[PDB]
C-alpha cells in the first residue's frame, strides 16, 4: 500500500523548511488514508527549470501510489499539494504540475520483494 | 495543454548554454503544437550516470504530455531532441534515451485541480 | 534491448563505492537478459528524502525496461537490487521502493528515432 511523492523545484535549498518532508508525509497519509509508515517523500531543490518559458518559482511533482488514485481523488490531492507548495515554498499554484500514477502492487518493489 | 520535458545528464552545468531552457520550451511548443504557457522543462546536469557501462556523455530524458504522443510523433520528437542534445550539449544520439508518456488529463494536476 | 535504472538516495556520495555504476550495469544486464550496451544507470546521492517519516538511509528507485517486466521477474529484480543497496550502500531493504515500468518500444527514443 506504498505511496511516494517527489517535488522537483528551482527554489533554493535554504527556502525548503526542515520540517517539510514530515509535513508532506503526514498530510499525504491523511489524504490517502494510509499509515504514514507507507509514505516516502523526496524534495529536490535548486533545479534548473522553466514553466511556461519563465523561471520564477515552479515545481514538477509526482505521486505514485498503490491505489487511492482517480479523477476525484486527484482533484483533491492537487488542492492539498498546491496549498503546501504555495505556503512553504512560495510557489504560485499555477506553476505546479503533479503527475499521478496508480501503481499495481506487482510493479512496486520493497523489502527484497514486491507488494503482490 | 500540458507537457513537460526532463533531461538528466552527466555533462557539466557550465556546458549547458545560456538560453537552453528557452530553446527547449519553444522547440517543444512547436513540435507538440501546444502553447508555450503550458510547457515545462527541467535540465539536470552533473549526474552520476553510465550508458552501456561507459561514463562518456549520455542522457536519460522523459517527455510527459497530455496527448500528442504516438509512433510517428515520438520518432519526430526523438530526432528533434537528440539533435538539440548533440548540438548544445555534445551528447551522441546513441547515448540518449527519451521515455515518452501519454498522460490522461485526470492524472495531471495543475493549480488546485486536474486537466480532466 | 533498452532498460534504465535510477536510484535516488539520501546516503552521501562518498559512501557510494567505486565501481557501483559498473556493478549495476553488469548485474542488470544479467538479470534482464539484455546486452550491457543498452543498460543505462543513474545514481543520485545526497538527496533530501524521508521514508515512513524517518530520514534514516533510504532509496526510491525506478527500472524502466522494454519488456522483461512482470510479477515473478519484478520479485527477482527486487531481491537483486535491495540486496545491492543493502550491501553496497548500507540501506535497509525495508526502506527501499523500486517502481517497475514495462515500456513499449515506440515510447523509447534513442539515436534520433525510437525502438519501434
Ligand atoms: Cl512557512
Ligand atoms: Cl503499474
Ligand atoms: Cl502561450
Ligand atoms: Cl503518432
Ligand atoms: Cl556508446
Ligand atoms: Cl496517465
Ligand atoms: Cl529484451
Ligand atoms: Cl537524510
Ligand atoms: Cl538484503
Ligand atoms: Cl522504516
Ligand atoms: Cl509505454
Ligand atoms: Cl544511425
Ligand atoms: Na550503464
Amino acid at each position: 500500500p506504498a505511496a511516494m511523492f517527489i517535488v522537483n523545484t528551482n527554489v533554493p535549498r535554504a527556502s525548503v523548511p526542515d520540517g517539510f518532508l514530515s509535513e508532506l508525509t503526514q498530510q499525504l497519509a491523511q489524504a490517502t488514508g494510509k499509515p504514514p509508515q507507507y509514505i516516502a517523500v523526496h524534495v529536490v531543490p535548486d533545479q534548473l527549470m522553466a514553466f511556461g518559458g519563465s523561471s520564477e518559482p515552479c515545481a514538477l511533482c509526482s505521486l505514485h501510489s498503490i491505489g487511492k488514485i482517480g479523477g476525484a481523488q486527484n482533484r483533491s490531492y492537487s488542492k492539498l499539494l498546491c496549498g503546501l507548495l504555495a505556503e512553504r515554498l512560495r510557489i504560485s499554484p499555477d506553476r505546479v504540475y503533479i503527475n499521478y500514477y496508480d501503481m499495481n502492487a506487482a510493479n512496486v518493489g520493497w523489502n527484497n520483494s514486491t507488494f503482490a
